């Protein structure tokens, strides 16, 4: 949909999340599949921290910042001695 006629799609129902990049998140991802990830802090129209992971095969998914499982996965990725 090209022109000035939005709101008929999956775009956010929440004013505070109008500019968030993620619609939802993916579970069951393994640290080994992750090539890199970006942690984005809260912004003007996105009151949620977002975690966008790029998998080794190029797939991009969002991860739940609050999932103890995800916090562990990020910790795992950070380690590498």
């Amino acid at each position: 949909n090209l022109a000035k006629g939005k709101e008929e799609s999956l775009d956010s129902d929440l004013y505070a999340e109008l500019r968030c990049m993620c619609i939802k998140t993916t579970s069951g991802i393994h640290p080994k599949n992750i090539q890199s990830l970006e942690v984005i802090g809260k912004g003007t129209h996105c009151n949620q921290v977002e975690v966008i992971a790029t998998l080794k095969d190029g797939r991009k998914i969002c991860l739940d910042p609050d999932a103890p499982r995800i916090k562990k996965i990020v910790q795992k990725k950070l380690a590498g001695d």
